[PDB]
C-alpha cells in the first residue's frame, strides 16, 4: 500500500532501480526534491525508463498526458484498476509497483532514538498496543521493536523490547522469515502478532503518537520542525497514509454525473457526499466535520450552478467561502455563480440578490439574499467571502491575511443560529479548500479551550482526508497550517 512511493530518491537512483530489479511495467513515484509540487512517475517500458511528470501547484495532481487526481494513490489506482498513453499512440502500462524500503516515511519508525526516550514516551503517552521502531543502541544497523502491552504503575502494563537484526539488507526479528524492509516486518507482525513462550501477545495495534502537543508549545515544535527538514519528514509520513483512504466514489462515476465534475477523477466519497432532494441529486461536494461543520465542493461548472444553490438552500448554508479567483493559471477555475452588486439573478428555482459588496484588503464580502421562487417564500441572508489575495501557486507568506479572513467568516457563522455548514470551495475543492478548513478547525479548537490543551495537525488532516479525497495537497500548505496556528496563538498571547 503506497510502497511504490520512494520519498528520498533522485532520478538517477530510480532509473537504476527499475533497470536492476524491475521488469517492463514496473513503476514508482518519486518526488522532485527541491522543486515544490513536482512529482515524477517513473515507468520501465521497452527496456528504457519513462519519466512522466506530475505537477501539483496546490490544487490537484496534474499528470502530463493523463488526468488530474486528488492523491497519488488515486492516480495509481485509476491506471491499475482508465489507461495512460503518450500523445503518439503508444500506451504506457502501470503494472508492478517497485516497493520502497525507506522507513522514514512511516509513523512507527523514529531512528537515532534511545531506550531512554522509547520507554519514556511509551510510559507517558503509551497505551496497550502502542509500538515504535528505533535505531539499535548497541548494534549499529539493527533496530528495536518496543511494544507496550496491558490494561490502560500498578504493575499492569509493560514495555517489551524485541531486537530486530539487520543483516544482508534484510530485516529479521532474530528467528524465522527475513523481510525486504522494516515495513514488511511490521506489517507481517501486525497481522500475525508475536507470542512469548508464557502466553503474552505482542500486538502492534497503533503507532506511538508524537505529533500531539500543547497549543502553547506551538512555537517550539515549529522551531524543531523548521530545519532538520522535520516539516518534510512529518508531511511525507502523513502522505504514506493516504492509501488507507481509497473509498468508493461510485455516484460521481455514473454516466448521469460525468459532466457535473470539473475534474472527472477528483470525485466525492459516497459516505460523505451531499445529496440534493427535490428537482437528479448529485453535486461534487462532501460534508466535513470535527457544533460547526463544513461543505467542501469544487468550482461551479456552468451546468452545476443551479445545483450549487439548491445545496446552499436545502442545507441552510449562510456563509460561503471562495478561496480562488475566477480564472487562474490561464484556465477557468470557477464560473460566476453570483449576481453583480445591486442586482438579482435567478438560478433555476432559486433567487440570489446582491445587496452590497465590501472590498477589503485581502477579500471581498458580498451580502446575498437567497430565496426559492414561491409565494410565501422569504429571503435569508447568505454571506459570500471571496479571498483574492491567495497566490496562483503556493501559499501566502503571511498567515495574518488568512487569519483575519477566518475569524471574520467565523463571526458571521455565529450571527445565525439556524445556520448550516460553511461552504468552502476553490478550483477542485481539495487544495486551498482543505487548507482553509483544517486551519479553522485547529483554531476553533484553540479559541474555545484557550492555550492549555492539545492539538494534532497530522491527525486532523487525515481525519478530514477521510471525508473528502486529498484535503491539504502540498507540503507548503501543510507548513502554512502550522504557521497559521502559530500566528493565531501569538495574537492571543498579546
Ligand atoms: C521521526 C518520524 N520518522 C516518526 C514520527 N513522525 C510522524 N509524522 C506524521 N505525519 N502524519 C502523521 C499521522 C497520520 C494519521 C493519524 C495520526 Cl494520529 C498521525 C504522523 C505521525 O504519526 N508521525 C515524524 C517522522
Amino acid at each position: 500500500s503506497r510502497r511504490w512511493f520512494h520519498p528520498n530518491i533522485t532520478g538517477v537512483e530510480a532509473e537504476n532501480l527499475l533497470l536492476t530489479r524491475g521488469v517492463d511495467g514496473s513503476f514508482l513515484a518519486r518526488p522532485s526534491k527541491s522543486n515544490p509540487g513536482d512529482f515524477t512517475l517513473s515507468v520501465r517500458r521497452n527496456g528504457a525508463v519513462t519519466h512522466i511528470k506530475i505537477q501539483n501547484t496546490g490544487d490537484y495532481y496534474d499528470l502530463y498526458g493523463g488526468e488530474k487526481f486528488a492523491t497519488l494513490a488515486e492516480l495509481v489506482q485509476y491506471y491499475m484498476e482508465g489507461q495512460l498513453k503518450e500523445k503518439n499512440g503508444d500506451v504506457i502500462e502501470l503494472k508492478y509497483p517497485l516497493n520502497c524500503a525507506d522507513p522514514t516515511s512511516e509513523r512507527w519508525f523514529h531512528g537515532h532514538l534511545s531506550g531512554k526516550e522509547a520507554e519514556k514516551l511509551l510510559t507517558e503517552k503509551g497505551k496497550h498496543g502502542s509500538f515504535l521502531v528505533r535505531e539499535s543502541q548497541s548494534h549499529p544497523g539493527d533496530f528495536v521493536l518496543s511494544v507496550r502491552t496491558g490494561d490502560d504503575n500498578d504493575g499492569k502494563s509493560k514495555v517489551t523490547h524485541v531486537m530486530i537484526r539487520c543483516q544482508e539488507l534484510k530485516y529479521d526479528v532474530g528467528g524465522g522469515e527475513r523481510f525486504d524492509s522494516l515495513t514488511d516486518l511490521v506489517e507481517h507482525y501486525k497481522k500475525n502478532p508475536m507470542v512469548e513462550t508464557l502466553g503474552t501477545v505482542l500486538q502492534l495495534k497503533q503507532p506511538l503518537n508524537t505529533t500531539r502537543i500543547n497549543a502553547a508549545e506551538i512555537e517550539s515544535r515549529v522551531r524543531e520542525l523548521s530545519k532538520l527538514q522535520g516539516f518534510w519528514e512529518e508531511f511525507e509520513t502523513l502522505q504514506q497514509q493516504e492509501c488507507k483512504l481509497l473509498y468508493s466514489r461510485k455516484e460521481g462515476q455514473r454516466q448521469e454525473n460525468k459532466n457535473k465534475n470539473r475534474y472527472k477523477n477528483i470525485l466525492p466519497f459516497d459516505h460523505t457526499r451531499v445529496v440534493l432532494h427535490d428537482g437528479s441529486d448529485y453535486i461534487n461536494a462532501n460534508i466535513i466535520m470535527p457544533k460547526k461543520s463544513y461543505i467542501a465542493t469544487q468550482g461551479c461548472l456552468q451546468n452545476t450552478v443551479n445545483d450549487f444553490w439548491r445545496m446552499v438552500f436545502q442545507e441552510n448554508s449562510r456563509v460561503i467561502v471562495m478561496t480562488t479567483k475566477e480564472v487562474e493559471r490561464g484556465k477557468s477555475k470557477c464560473v460566476k455563480y453570483w449576481p453583480d452588486e445591486y442586482a438579482l439573478k435567478e438560478y433555476g428555482v432559486m433567487r440570489v440578490r446582491n445587496v452590497k459588496e465590501s472590498a477589503a484588503h485581502d477579500y471581498t464580502l458580498r451580502e446575498l439574499k437567497l430565496s426559492k421562487v414561491g409565494q410565501g417564500n422569504t429571503e435569508r441572508t447568505v454571506w459570500q467571502y471571496h479571498f483574492r489575495t491567495w497566490p496562483d501557486h503556493g501559499v501566502p507568506s503571511d498567515p495574518g491575511g488568512v487569519l483575519d479572513f477566518l475569524e471574520e467568516v467565523h463571526h458571521k457563522q455565529e450571527s445565525i443560529m439556524d445556520a448550516g455548514p460553511v461552504v468552502v470551495h476553490c478550483s477542485a475543492g481539495i487544495g486551498r479548500t482543505g487548507t482553509f478548513i483544517v486551519i479553522d478547525i485547529l483554531i476553533d479548537i484553540i479559541r474555545e479551550k484557550g492555550v492549555d490543551c492539545d492539538i494534532d495537525v497530522p491527525k486532523t488532516i487525515q481525519m478530514v482526508r477521510s471525508q473528502r479525497s486529498g484535503m491539504v495537497q502540498t507540503e507548503a500548505q501543510y507548513r502554512f497550517i502550522y504557521m497559521a496556528v502559530q500566528h493565531y496563538i501569538e495574537t492571543l498571547q498579546r
